């Protein structure tokens, strides 16, 4: 049990603990109190021991574009300085989300049935499994031209899943990670090919052939596979979200990102 | 530049950027603000070239009682749905409260000297730990943390300084059974570098004679390969603590959340 | 010297250890006793000066269809209370060998090059991804490590190897689901440095042709060098395989004793 | 449920499980079947809910003598090699007893009622808190002697917990790990001061005050700690244990020990 | 301020700091005082706060052959060991030292194929554009009794795979641009003539600031402080063993007689 | 077979390799080169299969008085850069690595006070026995613009704590024989006049000679196998960055006015 949302729906069916962005008119966007409600949903599912894996689907033409920029400009008008502020805003938020996805215990299963930007890219890069709904998906980390830095634990998982070179060409340029480059580090595992205007039926079609692999696999065998994969790095996620929220701050109380979100 | 807070001043002489815990009729005991507020000064002696040591200093009895628990009840009433959630509630709360100030004393790269004029709980005791070096007043100070009492854990890097500070197995008996650790512990593990053997009541004259002392050691050093050195040193641990900061404040979460720390913080 | 395994012989070749897993009519399936086997070979080669490569190859259209499931039934059947209970069974059944062999390849000095003359399955495809350098007979070669199938988890420190060598999302797509790594993958990946594209009908002839060109390829090297080199590239990851072999073993114990595997290895 | 162990005895009052080592004119020492015995009981006390301490006492006036010489003597005369004999004999109940305690999550507390050597001393080391009876109390770890090397995870614990230039001088030249270098290194949180001829008296008294200090705290937050705590070299002993028992093997394959063992 | 070397030249424009090879003639062979001049050269614009990019490009159809054989030959000391510690671990230490932490974005603009150290120094840059498919990278220390060099323990089997560095560095063979472009090595080709090093140089900075307008160049900086906190540990131990470990080998003499020939 | 140094001798007597340091009148100080020579007596020690112990004594009233300022002083490059990498880079870094890596059970037998890069080395050994309570560690780096040197950025703090280390080196006061024995630093003080090390030298000898007796020594070396291995990515890490991040200092000529006076 758990307060609703109107924005992310969440629902169990069998060992799969599903959860739904549900609001594609605003592509998804996401303000720091629905991030704060992903990592309590992860967190519910988690706790429940009829869950294997946890299914993370959206809605629409988009996954998600990312912290919602009209939430930004609300965080800014009640807190003694800047950097009380912006520690209550962004750094809470960001630590407590980034950390609910690294030590999500469930396979974590990305639908990814369009693109996602931002804070959103980098929680779909702290999934185990991604599958696409077609070659048109992508993922942007725009944080150079937002005046930020590395987010949701992208100084690691950007490195770990396309490579560093390939890293610091996207980031520090601007540039998206496309299908292709997806496709050639293996971070796609299945590119379903259907048409962008009906995610709903992606959603269902990747449920469905979900519920065919399972069948005859002993459950508690991916369970404690994972227990032992997320060990490989484990620490440098969780030093790296450490950082990362802590070193953009300056990036806030300067005031560079603000002018930036507001074009 | 930067606010005022009635419970902490600061001043820079020299070399020495000197914070002041200035409020000893509540033991120094501190609100989440004043927290955060120690961590800003701390990142503005950081970015301050003509200083190389961060001096912190109390006053009366205690160091510092810890977290002020009148303000933690206040963080309870809500006002009415202020947050959505509990977990919401306890993320801005604490969990950024402590990674923040946590991580300006992990990263800070001037000397960090702990003018221990009695005793520090729980946060405080945290942030002494994570100090350089540390001077006491007398053979009564200790440092205790509470947190198996409070129905909390480690907080402010503890899972990390304490075992590096006190060795593992003190570590465990002082946690486990909310023992402190007391002052002949704390020599017996060269914690303390210097015990001034001054009366309880004179924080003021044991923080004069520290600055006096500080003054004649600096003369003749070359100031940089004091920082030069720290850089490395700190170097040892750095990821230890970095991580342990993230882990600390997220796994806590489920202590507020639950409730069992309200109730004991209220008896 | 080391007794002899009718299933697994080996010779000298100049700098060639060759190791040749020949039972071709059982698929290469391979028992407790002889995975200890390869373990000692790697050994003898490692202490042998005059080696530089240790090369393993096999035999028929597999390299290798893993753990012989006749000797885990045997090992399940108990004469009588050999055993004084179903822990101190799988301690020695499984978890010492495990190790021992894992251990083994992970530590190897020696150059080690798999010749994959089909595909390999469980434990051997574990082995397959503790060797260097890995060169296919044909694009029908393939990987499986079906854990999730038989009740088990990661073994042969692929916990560290397959997302090393795979990378992470790959793994868990064909961990979790219990799919093969494919020629495809392997070739995307550079797992397979080279395929050799000849029939599956001749392990033999593809055998020779590897050590042949093998032959060719070291002239004119300080093959030291070779050694010197494989030294400092082993200390990248040394730590995580340990690390990873001793929590691989313990923690599938449970599996064991629990029952579910013995239950699916018998259908 | 368990099997018995004629050597060994457990049980449980109220939140602590205590194991008791019970074969005190043998001084305590323990066959290969008795570690992993011990390994069996750290199991069940990790698995049960209502446990939040494991406790381990003795009997008489050594904590245990280490292995027992004369089951090792038994282990030579069924096994192709001599490698496979000792990968079954030793490595793998020292692995596996070795990661039992390294993994454990309930506060293991020693009673260190006379001295302890070997692979039992190991245990000791592995141990969050100890307790002596008085302090003719030691630790030997007579590797260099016996023509072994570091086992159950010294090679981390003993530096860890006694300095690197001490631990070096003990385990190079057969020298024991005294009281004075315990209390020193703060090892023993407690000297009960009690006489070697009543370790019952000594066991009955730590219970007694363990159940006085448990009072008020929130025990869960004693598990909740130490979790963060076991991190900071869980990765060190992990690696440590596979390392000590794989290296371990030529000494014995070469047979230096076994001849050794047989003074 | 820094002294003149003929080999290498510097300049800056805007936030860009523009490193020249510029000896095509000897394929941009490189002598022990040249790899230090390099790593001074990285020095200098690190800690120019104009700085945000620091591009090393090179003339004619080589980045670099590598180090110069005639200086070492040319290579007073009580011992071997004294020797080759002052001549080969000194150098070696420090310019990949230099180029391990630099916090500036550095861009390698590969015109031709590079070798050896310069090979390594390739590697460990953040950003590498080819000019055509012809660029490779070889590590031929097998073939010179050599070790790992310049991080290469680290680097290669980071950027290219483990499985494919054994088989490139146990036998000595390049890592050609098939490879280089499969791991995302390169992250763009030019591909233009080998012919005119110079036009592909100024393309590629034509490129670069066209791509930099509307960033804000500190997040640059503080992604990259970030990222490289992933692997520094790693390149720090490597570049203390690579050199030392490398030692018995030039004390051994094999090298020497092998770069005769 | 290696050169002979005046100020440094070595015999093999049984499984114990003994290195003396024979230059009590200027208390043992020693140069670049001399520092190099201890590397490779450590590495001789460490090849031969006969050596279980390396045992490293001295002479007169001082272990060592640290680095020579003469040769310093003394102390043909194309830059200041160059001059340093080559006289205290790749000396320092050589050095610390010969102790970091030696095999044999490393015993000083510390006679006196050591200061500087000696008192690193000290601290780099296994085991440590004092002549008599008047030994101390100084490591004055701070008093001559200088920073950790010799790996003490990682044994200081493992030997003697953080917080006990951060005082002594930030303030340049000595490790003294009361925080020696505190730290179990020092195994055994045999209390013998400052006036004899000789003495004290045989008497070590006489005592190894019998604790070695019934001991399998290749365990010895077995274990100590295990033991390096909880530290060695921490030492070879810093030994590269200590070396490397004092060249700043080295170069900007802070040292050179403090070791003139
Ligand atoms: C592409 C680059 O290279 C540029 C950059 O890196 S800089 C930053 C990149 N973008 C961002 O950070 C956030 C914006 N994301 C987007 O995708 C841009 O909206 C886009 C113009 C590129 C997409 O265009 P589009 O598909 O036509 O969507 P668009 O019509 O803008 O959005 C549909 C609705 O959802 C809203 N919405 C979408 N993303 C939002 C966000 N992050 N915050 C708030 N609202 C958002 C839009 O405002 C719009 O609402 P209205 O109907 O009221 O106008
Ligand atoms: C056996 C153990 O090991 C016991 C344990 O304590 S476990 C619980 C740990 N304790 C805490 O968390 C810290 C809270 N403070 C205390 O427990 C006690 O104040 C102390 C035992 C540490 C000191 O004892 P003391 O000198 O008698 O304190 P006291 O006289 O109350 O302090 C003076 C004033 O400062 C106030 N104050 C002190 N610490 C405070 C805090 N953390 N928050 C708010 N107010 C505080 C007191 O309430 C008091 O104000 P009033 O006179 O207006 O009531
Ligand atoms: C959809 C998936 O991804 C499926 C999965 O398989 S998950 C379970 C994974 N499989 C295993 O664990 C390995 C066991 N072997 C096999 O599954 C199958 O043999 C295989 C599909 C891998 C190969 O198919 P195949 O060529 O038809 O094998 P098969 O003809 O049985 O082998 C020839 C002989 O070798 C024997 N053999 C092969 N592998 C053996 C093993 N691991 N243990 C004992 N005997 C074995 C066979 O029993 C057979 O002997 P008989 O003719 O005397 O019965
Ligand atoms: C002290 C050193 O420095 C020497 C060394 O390092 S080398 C190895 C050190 N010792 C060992 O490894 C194992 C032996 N441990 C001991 O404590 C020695 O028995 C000891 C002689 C030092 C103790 O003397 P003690 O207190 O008089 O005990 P002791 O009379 O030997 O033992 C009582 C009984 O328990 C038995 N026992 C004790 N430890 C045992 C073991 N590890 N295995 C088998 N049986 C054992 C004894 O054999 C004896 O049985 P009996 O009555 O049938 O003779
Ligand atoms: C079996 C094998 O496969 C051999 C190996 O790979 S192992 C050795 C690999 N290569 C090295 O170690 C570096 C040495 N350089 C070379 O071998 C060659 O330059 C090369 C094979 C890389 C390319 O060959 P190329 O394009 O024909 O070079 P070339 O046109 O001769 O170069 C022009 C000039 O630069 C010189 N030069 C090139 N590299 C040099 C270096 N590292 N040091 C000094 N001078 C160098 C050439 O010697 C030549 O000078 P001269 O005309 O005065 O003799
Ligand atoms: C404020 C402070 O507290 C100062 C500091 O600690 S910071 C500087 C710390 N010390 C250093 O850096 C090393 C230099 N050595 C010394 O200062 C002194 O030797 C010492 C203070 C360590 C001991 O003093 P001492 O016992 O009186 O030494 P002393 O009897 O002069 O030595 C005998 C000879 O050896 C020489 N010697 C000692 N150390 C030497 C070195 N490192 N290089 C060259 N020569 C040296 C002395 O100069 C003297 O030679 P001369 O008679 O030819 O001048």
């Amino acid at each position: 049990e758990i307060r609703q949302n109107e924005k992310i729906s969440y629902r169990i069916e069998g060992p799969f603990f599903i959860i739904h962005l549900i609001n594609p008119d605003n592509l998804n966007a996401l303000e720091g109190e629905d991030y704060i409600y992903l990592g309590e949903l992860l967190e519910l599912a988690d706790r429940n021991r009829d869950v294997y894996f946890t299914i993370i689907q959206s809605s629409g033409r988009f996954f998600s574009s990312g912290a919602d920029f009209k939430g930004i400009a609300k965080a800014q008008g009640k807190y003694p300085s800047e950097t009380s502020k912006w520690v209550s805003n962004f750094v809470a938020r960001n630590v407590y989300v980034t950390d609910a996805f690294i030590k999500h215990s469930k396979v974590l299963i990305c639908c990814l049935n369009g693109p996602a930007i931002g804070l959103s890219a980098a929680l779909v890069a702290l999934c185990d499994i991604v599958y696409s709904i077609n070659d048109k998906v992508y993922l942007l980390y725009p944080f150079a031209n937002l005046g930020l830095i590395t987010e949701g634990g992208t100084t690691v998982s950007l490195p770990l899943k396309f490579g560093t070179n390939t890293t610091y060409e996207c980031l520090m340029f601007n540039k998206p990670f496309k299908y292709d480059i997806m496709c050639e580090n293996g971070f796609i595992s299945k590119n379903f090919n259907m048409p962008s205007s009906n995610a709903e039926a992606f959603n269902a079609k990747v449920l469905e052939e979900l519920r065919e692999k399972v069948k005859g696999l002993y459950l508690p065998s991916c369970l404690g596979m994972k227990k032992l994969l997320k060990s490989n790095h484990i620490d440098a996620f969780n030093k790296a979200n450490s950082v990362e929220v802590n070193e953009s701050l300056k990036y806030w109380v300067d005031g560079e990102p603000l002018k930036r979100f507001r074009q």
